[PDB]
This record gives structure tokens, sequence and C-alpha cells, in this order.
């Protein structure tokens, strides 16, 4: 029976969580996807020759950290930490999201990938060397993406599936 991986896309408002997920699922760039809508999506993929089913949660909509919600997020097997390269606050919010995840999972090894989205933009305020360095300190992979041009979208998600597989090993 084909393996199921539950992936959670996290990051500040407007970083591109919805546009990344819609590119992976529908291969189309949405620029007006309702910001409050928190939906999940299923996609059958072949990664390194093994077929699997991804269940992908695109987080949305401001809410306080509750206990019920903690238990819902505990079911995530892997987390995409998304910042935008032209949003210093989005980059700064990464540590906060990683700790919340370390907390609910009650564990130091959680499968995670750092994603710097909007790499198509010319106005970059977060240097590639800064994000590499952070990812090295977490010991997680770092991918630069553009949901707009589709550069790196599949690779960010499939890098996370590979982190989950190694974890399960
Ligand atoms: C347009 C607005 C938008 O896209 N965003 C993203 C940001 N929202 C959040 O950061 C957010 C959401 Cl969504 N829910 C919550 C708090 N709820 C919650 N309770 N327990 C947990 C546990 C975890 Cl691990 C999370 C993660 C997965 C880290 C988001 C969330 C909760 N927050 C802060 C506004
Ligand atoms: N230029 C560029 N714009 C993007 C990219 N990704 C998303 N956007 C735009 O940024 C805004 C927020 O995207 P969205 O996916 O809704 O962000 P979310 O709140 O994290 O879901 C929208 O206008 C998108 O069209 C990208 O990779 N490059
Ligand atoms: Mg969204």
């Amino acid at each position: 029976s084909m393996t199921e991986y539950k992936l959670v896309v996290v990051g500040a408002c407007g970083v591109g969580k919805s546009a990344l997920t819609i590119q992976l699922i529908q291969n189309h760039f949405v620029d007006e996807y309702d910001p409050t809508i928190e939906d999940s999506y299923r996609k059958q993929v072949v990664i390194d020759g093994e077929t699997s089913l991804l269940d992908i949660l695109d987080t949305a909509g401001q809410e306080e950290y509750s206990a019920m919600r903690d238990q819902y997020m505990r079911t995530g097997e892997g987390f995409l930490l998304v910042f935008a390269i032209n949003n210093t606050k989005s980059f700064e919010d990464i540590h906060h999201y990683r700790e919340q995840i370390k907390r609910v999972k009650d564990s130091e090894d959680v499968p995670m990938v750092l994603v710097g989205n909007k790499s198509d933009l010319p106005s970059r305020t977060v240097d590639t060397k800064q994000a590499q360095d952070l990812a090295r300190s977490y010991g997680i992979p770092f991918i630069e993406t553009s949901a707009k041009t589709r550069q790196g979208v599949d690779d960010a998600f499939y890098t996370l599936v590979r982190e989950i597989r190694k974890h399960k090993e």
C-alpha cells in the first residue's frame, strides 16, 4: 500500500503559501487566492521511484496558539517553513514557527525545509547566505523558489518528503 505523507505549509501572511501549494497541485499561478482560507490538498507523486500520496495543509488566517489546534498540527509529519526573500519580518518569524513545531511534536528531529519564495523578484532584503546559515544551524535543507515562475516548487515539496522518509528510516 502506497505511503501517505502529511505536509504543513507555514509562514507569515503573503509569503506565498497558497501560490506554492496551488502550483504543486494545479500547475497554475494564483495571485488573488483568499488569504483567510486554510484548505488541504491531495496529490499522488513519484519521488526517487516510490509512489506516495501527499496530504498538504496550506495554513491561513490569524489565530492564537490553542491546545485543540496543537493536537491538529501534531498530525503533520513535515513542515515547509516559507519566508519571502523581500520580507525581513517573514524571515524573522521562521524561528517562532520552528519552535511552536518543536513544542507540539515534543521532539528535536522534525522533518522541515526552509523555503525562500519570490526568488523572481529583484528587491531582495534577505541574502541567500543568511538563509543558508540559518538552515545549517537547524540542520535542514534550504530551497529558493518562485511560485510565479514555478522555479523550485516541486523540489521544495519533494525535498520535504525525502526528509520525512529519512526520519522514518
Ligand atoms: C494572510 C494571513 C496568513 O496567511 N497567515 C499565516 C499567519 N498565521 C499563523 O501564523 C497561525 C495560524 Cl494559521 N494558526 C496559528 C496558531 N494556531 C495554532 N495553535 N497551535 C498551533 C501549533 C502550530 Cl505548530 C501552528 C503552526 C503550524 C506553527 C502554524 C499553529 C498553531 N498561527 C500562529 C497569518
Ligand atoms: N512575485 C512573486 N509574487 C508571488 C510569489 N508567490 C506569491 N506571490 C504573490 O504574493 C501574494 C501572496 O500570495 P499567497 O500565496 O496568497 O500568500 P499566503 O498568504 O502565504 O497564502 C500574492 O499576490 C501572490 O500572487 C512569487 O513567488 N513571486
Ligand atoms: Mg494563503
